[PDB]
């Protein structure tokens, strides 16, 4: 759906700048507090495939299954798992089907299962840890697959851009995208000048 | 909607029993971890009017406004506020319109504003604290008004019964209600026997 | 340097739940001391800050220095970091504080000798209570009339404190009147809005 | 299998607060003497007596709690190590009746409690970290062994030593140092009770 | 009392992410030690527990007693409560542990002398690292071959530990074989399910 | 406005770990000597030097951070008290360039950091609690005063005293006790380096 010529231009921006400019627009809550980079040296931007977990009513995972077959290639996955230290949102298998489907990145307010195998895969993912547990093993089990999400302290709606970095993830809404792509270029260059004068 | 002859009979049950029996049915997650009683000595059961807060995207409260005018008298309000220590979900005003509308109780995974005035009102409410802040003042602002809710570690769907007590709140789903009303009577009496033999 | 005594008598007629909304109106966004909870309900305090600050220990007293300088109407804004191993005040110091007529105490910490300092009819605001005393486990006392980061807010010595069951709020002497002339506006159109919902 | 202490030292100790006792123990080379966590269930009390210690431990799905109450002699205090779990209400209404019929002095729980509305109307004083509808083995803990060295709070508590507990908190005073407090605190009371006037 | 050496050589071929699912299958629900994180990546450990337990201090050594009883293949399941003020092991004890051939260490606590105990090619699992040493701030050592509540799980002396980057899992000698005869079932129909998704 | 110390004591101290220094300070009557919180940004380092201390404080919406870097002499270490805030990235890419051009030895932050991908490729070693896209005054903190007594970690740090910092953590060694470590640790090294063989 989004303009592919913007996912490119937004990628030239760092989260630390895209967040600092989202501020002056009048939006302080754009940094996902929780998700950290599994491995160093990555940057990712793209539309946000939202995933929402909910607390498990034991017998009251084709909730999150129906997401992976809905990845228009180049998407970023944003998962709401409440920072649970006992649910693995994605395992070694479901990450394969992500990069094979054209996945750009993964951001989780939770943890991720099978760390040794999933590190040696070509997808950068942001999580709060690593568990042996799977999704529907503990107090949580998946729910929806394209709805508003409270990962971090941020409102991540389906479609918005996620400028992932080593500083963390920053949600840029599809409305204020170009407003920043142009506002950050005139910033990181002004900054780039002062870098060479020293 | 629910059978009024069950809200009565469920009220004869304590949360500590209704939760312990919800367990053996095959449901461990029924106790809302967080909400505590504002004042001692209360018990409440009724259908759950669900309220869901979401993180505030500053300029992107008629979300929670549309709940209070939807209280078929006798309801219980269950609020998802993520235990925020900087959002007052309900103030001295909106609690009046609750008991005036026929509100049975309030359960909040957050805090409540204007504690001195709201204590001298005839409604029992469960919260995690008291704030001077209002709802849309901090990182949160309301969202939906009759949807699934993750207050506590529990899945609270619209309609289910909330057997509030001093032990805390326990969500009894409309399916397993009668299964427990009859299972707890044969328990707390068996227990009541052993109370008199000592 | 206590200010207009009519500010207290007028601001004490403002809830803290309103003082935030009318300080948030003024742009002052963080004014609620996240931590201090009322020891017993029904209290209400308004007055200037006599900020007490603690800092971690090292073994290389300043706690009395505040009390010998307490003035009637003062509020004791203590920055104890929430240490559940340091009793900031006890049976003695609470007396010395009320022997002078201290209007109230707001602590980001705990209390020594809870069973006694409750019958002493002085309103307190702390994070708990401990059988420890200050400078026992992890932090000495320190400066006694300086800026203080009490909950997540800057308490500058002189500011006004509004402490009701919601918690305490810091009202600076600079922007103090703009709230009383906006709480009156609020209360009027709350009172009238309260009359109508009844009938 | 310890043995009860000099009963006239317990009565001589209940004149002492937990602050002073914790302060003297600090001066004797024992800074770990305040059980951080347990708060009073109701406002006015004082309890002194030895510690019949109960230790919970994590429940691996492969009745030693009832045996604890069988060994509760009069005048003694119960100490529980429940790791502060908000999903294991240790002692319910019934197991506290047994504690009072045996003449128990008080209860200190590094964990929540079961059947709050009832146990608040019993005469026993309890210090704990909350209240739950869960029971003692429902979730992630279960009773393990009794009368072993217990680490409740942050304090090393071995079965036998005395537990002064006012509204400040609980303090484990060992028997070998129990007299050294009564000598120091007795005259220290004449110190403090004097200067209260000038 | 180390068991069937073929259990190690067969269980070490099972990930911890699978051992949970096949212990959760057996009803054993809490088997993941919530806390211990790998010091450096790429490690893998399987062996019996030599459970070390700490308890809070009082000032009234048992830490070496474990090491003088460490046996080749042992895993050191330490219960340090996550104390960021107690260095459980240092440059010395890590050697003594590997001088005996200790297969790995799983700590619910921290580490003393991180810059050195990383070049020592022994896989560790802790909650952090501290310039403190054990029995300095808040807890003594204690029993050295008893049951241990390491993360939120009961480590009984004898059980098997599977520690890969996900964290450690406690496999009891009782129900150890039922997993290897179910991980083989899993891996086969994961491998075949992995072949197909490619093409 | 302190003054630099005996530079040949700093070089004599960089031979000492932070464990031993913290251990000696413990033996000298100073148990508060490890800044709990700050972790290394990258794995292999050691930094010793005095503390140019910066103190953040809560931001009340009514540039003393740039003035801190102006006073940074060579060989010294920077200490920041940011209360561990995950919404105030204190020093960015630029303000670390200034720190290295001035010849700063190292940075220790009781808080997160700004512009992670860049500052990891600079030669400076930093100890902090995370990484953020937020900047130094965006959210709830803002720079207050510099070169005042700083409480970063759990330690009393007054401007001037030395900060040994390996991969274990940071340790504030006061100047008056700085020599007492080098004497004790020097021979203690001959103690430990000996028994490493038997």
């Amino acid at each position: 759906r989004p303009d592919g010529e913007l996912v490119r231009s937004l990628n030239r921006v760092s989260s630390a700048t895209a967040c600092a400019k989202l501020h002056e627009l009048g939006i302080r809550r754009s940094y996902l507090s929780g998700p950290t980079a599994l491995d160093l040296g990555n940057k990712v931007t793209g539309p946000a495939r939202t995933l929402q977990f909910m607390p498990q009513r034991e017998d009251v995972s084709t909730a999150l299954w129906a997401v992976l077959e809905e990845v228009q290639p180049g998407d970023v996955l944003v998962v709401q798992a409440y920072g649970s230290a006992f649910t693995g949102c994605l395992g070694d298998m479901l990450v394969r089907y992500f990069k094979r489907k054209g996945g750009a990145g993964i951001v989780v307010d939770g943890r991720i299962r099978d760390a040794p195998r999933v590190r040696e895969l070509g997808v950068p993912i942001w999580c709060t840890g690593t568990t042996p547990h799977y999704a529907s093993q503990s107090e949580l089990f998946p729910w929806a697959y394209d709805v508003p999400v409270a990962a971090g302290g941020v409102l991540t709606l389906p479609g918005d851009l996620v400028v992932a970095d080593d500083d963390g993830a920053v949600v840029v809404p599809v409305s204020k995208a170009q407003e920043i792509v142009d506002s950050a270029f005139d910033h990181e260059q002004w900054e780039e000048f002062s870098r060479m004068r020293i």
